[PDB]
């Protein structure tokens, strides 16, 4: 009756009917090339409703393969779930927990230690095992009030049309995201993608024009109602000079009243400026998920914090099993045991401590980590903390 | 041509007329308790237009007597600075700050260890050494789709007119504030404002309700004109157990189709739902903000992570002296020095890092503190962290 | 614990409490009078959380003795459910199916041949039997257009001081509410409250002012906040000609530019007008419901449209016993019996049904009344229909 | 001084130029064929400014062959008017009326018993013998809190490109339209029209989708800006089963929040689900309108309902001249008498009784229709009914 498997030529018309009508923002021109160069031999998945060639394709999910940045500056190979759809007439007949349970067996097998998603609503993945990971806060401050406080740092950056720079957003955006926990590479055809909706589209977008900085840049659109509202659409510094070069540039669009940006909470705006609320946070959600796959690999892949001191614990996910976990020097080691587990947690909420963004004393709050030892509380808040705050990459 | 000075018992009415016209909130009767009994002797000051006693008043600045708790359980005696205010026919003519400077002076001299206020807007008091020193969020939350987590605690609650449980809410809200930073000594003259404002205002605002766990409780006022919003006005909790019950029964107003309330950044709420987001973030802004009058009696004060391993360095406040600063066990010593300084900030800088509420790494992206040294960067922002997440009292 | 009874005088405050906490619309000295006046003895109940005197109150619901206009000019004495609460802090504990339980075992222990209610919300009281029972059509007239029909029938009105004119209105509203089904009797407690809410409460309702006409009258006051927006509460009718005279009144009131109004489906209003659009429908809900309690007192009670041929069935009640109904000369004849049912349905949809505002042809294409023959469908359809389209009296 | 006459081919681009100034979704290549296709050679005429080849155009209507489906699954021939559009600067000359008395006389002489129009505007064409005979119903539906009853019955239906399934969907329509009062048979060049319709169109309407059913289907599109949000464009519906089994699957479209969709108002939906609210209707109008231009015709060729005894009256349509009518066995024999008029109307009532979209009792209360005998009134109520509830098939 329903069947489950990695699609062949037959469902493509299938995937592309479910996508379109179930991605107000997909088409299929741009959607053809993303799949082709994004996603491995069999990191896609359909269900069939039957049997037969033609079969209607009533469910589609799959993964890409992506790099990102944990931690430490060191980089995980990640499976990045996108794509994923029921069809309306099929709701819930099992088909999402399906999909998801097969394409983390392959995940597994291809020797991921993470997978990664955006979530569409808050309340679905955490069942599958992903814990959010990032914070993105909507940033909309008043141009008109600002003023720049006198420490902050700095016309060394120049107004660009962003097709004609390309190379230098991509040397830029390669440095940042190897530097920042959040960070994935960017590959050619997703540059192609987001470079060709810089220009205007009748009916939607405005042209966008990029400020250009040696170690930094900002592509910005303005409004297609509000004509007093400019939108950042990324903004990339690897350096804090360049990071408050554009920033006054920004401010510097006379003509706007408002300027918006998703950003992270750790974003260093406000405190550039001489009145830190002009700086408003409008919009406050989850960014990217994670799936920890494989619990040793994951915690040994990643740095900690030195400012902690040499600690050991066993660390019990729920039907994941026991890992014995030791943090010094910030390194861990991770493995497998049977000792007593010391603290316990589902699956999804380890995610969400991976990146640092959030504080497991919190969770711990919240009842979703437990432990006796309010002491090793403290110290896994401290280890698992960023040394450089998380920042998300790109939606996928 | 003017005149700073005490105010006298002539100078009352001029104040209370002042005050009306300074701040929509005022009330001539409500206030004259919590002026007199919290304004220590000569803790008001006043400008006159000219002299002769009576002389008009334009100019007006007091502090109350309060106590701060801060990282490591330990509450500072603070002046709260309040009812600020200069006559629309007086702006912009130093009289903000000559009041400023005399009060400090004072509050320096009457052995204040810091001195706080709540900022009407943003770009007031961090040139006279104010910094924004804790963080509010406004949560709005939708009752109807909220579903507790499965690992989430939880019937121990009652739903009581607040006029009648004043002891336990006084017992409670004293448990809560000696354990977190951030956390006011409520005054009993304050006690009676909260308790008298419960009552419904004709044209104002609605009857208060509470809800009573043994460990926590909350006010919650429905909206004088969104009859679907219940605000909280307040939520106090001692214990994981507490927090969860009462948000298990705010999210039982049936009648309301959201939950509003002010609270702090790392409020475990949206982790104890099957859907994090449904406890959006609505406002943001600053909230506590701190001047520290005196730098080594304010650091050694305070306790710090003991997950920081102990160290050294020379830190100078500008126009705040240079001192030795050392770390360890929790405790610091600060010891002035001529010394080279390893790391600098602006007054306003060490107040926002005294909560814990600001990490001295973000602070050194925008150049507001700044250091050659990247590992004591670290070793602040772990040292300063708070085990305990500060938290808002009241207003003032 | 969890103890269900008749409320002695010990509850009283717990129950004030629980209603002001519950309805927003809630008054205590006002209330108090209803109940006392329109509440049969134990027809009132509430729900205690556990043992000893003045324990606290977490239920509550009562009963008034409501007497209804059926089709056919038939008053039945009906139980009128209001003032249905559970505490949020005993929510989704089986509280209000157990009130209601115990409400219902006293109710046809009384001898009502049906129950009414006016839901908060529109998914609760369906399976308890209630079915939504009559129709409400929020109508905005925009009168600065507003031009009478040729046709239309028509200063044989006056504008009075509704509180100078009580008797009147009870008069007319008398004729009224025998005449049409949906007609409630309206005892005197409830004409003091209409009275004592004619005049102006500060930061509240402005004065309501009347027209008053020998066959009819409307009860109308400004909009709080729009002042060029009326309010009519209350507009009753005897005759078509005092109804299109009542609003050739309202359309002049010259410095509104909108009249609303609360009214039925059949209103006739927008035929009065040439332009019928000017009625505009901006607001449609469920209004009055219905328990049927005894099948067959309440089929015999009531009229039935004499065109149709006289004829026999079948019905059974979803546990509720089958039923022998014949329909002849507009009357019904109606008995247990054991012979197979014709037709079946749970006990709502007969209440949607009783008072013509539902077409049985409508909720069987919903199959909440099934049946094999079709026949039996249109002549159910046919029998059913009020000669006089059901109004809606007062909401309690 | 001016002229009305038939449109010659020199006339063609001055109706374009006054069409489009005259209705704000005109379409210059559209348009082109319908009128050709679908109206009639002389079914046309215009005014002009003047004599002599060249004049401008300031007047055109017209109508269109159309196949209206009327009680008793009789499908009448009719003449839609549309394009009726006079020049700004010759409104209020009688041009209307010119052009109305034209288009009547063309369209008796030429064997319609009805014409029908949508009207632009409530006000206008009543006074011409037109009365509302539809009601459309716009039901806008929260998708998240809908539940279906238990009752409702109901993977049998798929999501499919509407332009890949033309002849499926030509059929259902077509077998709805027989059996619904209002259907109207729709033309190839109309399917055309509809299917082109459905590609997206920059800073227009978006793709649309739609849902197929056996016996029934539906078209739906997310709307332009609100993106939580689905317009469904039409929907057919022949068995109740289908009705279901489609909502069941817009209610699928866990992406958006709202469903919306134009309707009648005995719509089952809102039976289908657990909160009748959930269905609410958001606007309400009337659609099609109708002129009776041949009495008898008409009411001979309507089927009656069976529900209602034999029995006879005496019809006078005022201008219409006078009617024996008598309605036997859900037949009707109408015919020329002298004698005393028992009931008397003007043409347009008579159009908005005919599909049975309206009452006589209530067209009766604003004295639009007259007669001294009650028991007679209930009869036409009765007698006038469907069956099949009347429903709306497209605007013309
Ligand atoms: C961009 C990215 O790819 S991530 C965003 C996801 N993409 C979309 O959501 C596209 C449109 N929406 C949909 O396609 C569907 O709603 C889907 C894919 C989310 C759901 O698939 P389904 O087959 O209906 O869910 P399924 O029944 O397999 O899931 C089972 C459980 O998940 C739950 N579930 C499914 N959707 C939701 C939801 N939106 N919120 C909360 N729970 C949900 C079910 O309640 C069920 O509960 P259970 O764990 O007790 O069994
Ligand atoms: C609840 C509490 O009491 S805290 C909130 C304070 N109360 C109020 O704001 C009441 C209404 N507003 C006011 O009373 C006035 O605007 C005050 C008291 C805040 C300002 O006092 P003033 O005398 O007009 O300012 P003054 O000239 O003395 O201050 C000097 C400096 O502060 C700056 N300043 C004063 N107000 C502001 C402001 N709203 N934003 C930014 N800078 C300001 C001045 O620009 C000036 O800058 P400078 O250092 O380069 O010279
Ligand atoms: C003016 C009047 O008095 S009439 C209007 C009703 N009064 C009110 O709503 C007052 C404010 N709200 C409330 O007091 C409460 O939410 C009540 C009284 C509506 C609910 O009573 P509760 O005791 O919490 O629910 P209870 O557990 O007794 O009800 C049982 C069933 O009804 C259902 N139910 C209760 N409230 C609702 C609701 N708002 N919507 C849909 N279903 C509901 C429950 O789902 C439960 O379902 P189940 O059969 O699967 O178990
Ligand atoms: C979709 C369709 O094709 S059907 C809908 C019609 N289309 C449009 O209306 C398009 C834009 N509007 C117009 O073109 C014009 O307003 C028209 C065509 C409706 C009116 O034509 P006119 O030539 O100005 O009116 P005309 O003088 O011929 O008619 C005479 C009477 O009708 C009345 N009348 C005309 N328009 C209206 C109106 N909008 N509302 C009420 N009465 C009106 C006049 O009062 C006039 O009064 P009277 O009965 O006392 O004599």
């Amino acid at each position: 009756t329903v069947t489950l498997c990695s699609p062949t030529e037959d469902d493509w018309p299938g995937m592309f009917l479910l996508a379109a009508a179930s991605f107000t923002d997909f088409i299929g021109p741009e959607s053809a090339t993303a799949w082709r160069t994004l996603v491995p031999t069999d990191g896609a998945v359909v269900v069939r409703d039957g049997a037969g060639p033609g079969s209607e394709v009533v469910g589609m999910a799959l993964y890409m393969d992506l790099r990102l940045t944990v931690p430490g500056e060191v980089v995980l190979p990640t499976a990045g779930l996108s794509f994923v759809a029921v069809a309306p007439t099929h709701r819930r007949r099992g088909l999402l927990r399906a999909m998801c349970a097969e394409l983390h067996r392959r995940i597994a097998d291809s020797g991921y230690p993470v997978a990664a998603l955006h979530a569409s609503e808050g309340g679905i993945y955490g069942r599958f095992g992903y814990g959010p990971a990032t914070t993105l806060h909507e940033l909309t401050v008043d141009r008109r009030f600002a003023r720049f406080h006198a420490d902050a740092p700095g016309s060394s950056v120049r107004l660009v049309r962003p097709t004609e720079h390309r190379g230098e957003f991509e040397a830029i955006y390669e440095r940042w995201r190897q530097q920042v926990p959040g960070g994935l590479l960017r590959p050619q055809v997703l540059w192609d993608e987001l470079l060709a909706e810089c220009k205007a589209a009748p009916g939607g977008d405005r042209e966008s024009f990029a400020l250009l900085h040696p170690d930094g840049y900002a592509l910005y659109r303005v409004d297609r109602t509000d004509l007093k509202l400019a939108r950042v659409s990324e903004l990339r510094a690897v350096t804090a000079d360049a990071h408050c070069a554009l920033w006054r540039a920004l401010i510097g669009l006379d003509s706007m009243e408002r300027i918006s940006i998703i950003t992270h909470p750790q974003d260093p705006l406000p405190h550039l400026l001489t009145d830190t609320r002009l700086a408003r946070t409008t919009w406050r959600q989850d960014g990217l998920w994670l799936r920890i796959m494989n619990v040793p690999a994951a915690l040994e892949a990643r740095g900690y914090a030195h400012e902690v001191g040499e600690f050991s614990t066993v660390l019990e996910v729920s039907d994941g099993g026991r890992f014995a976990l030791k943090i010094g020097d910030g390194r861990a080691r991770c493995t497998p045991t049977d000792a007593a587990a010391e603290i316990e947690m589902d699956r999804d909420v380890l995610g969400s401590l991976y990146l640092g963004a959030h504080r497991a004393s919190t969770l711990a709050a919240a009842n979703r980590l437990r432990t006796k030892d309010s002491q090793l509380l403290r110290r896994l808040d401290a280890a698992f903390a960023s040394d450089v705050p998380v920042q998300t990459a790109f939606e996928f």
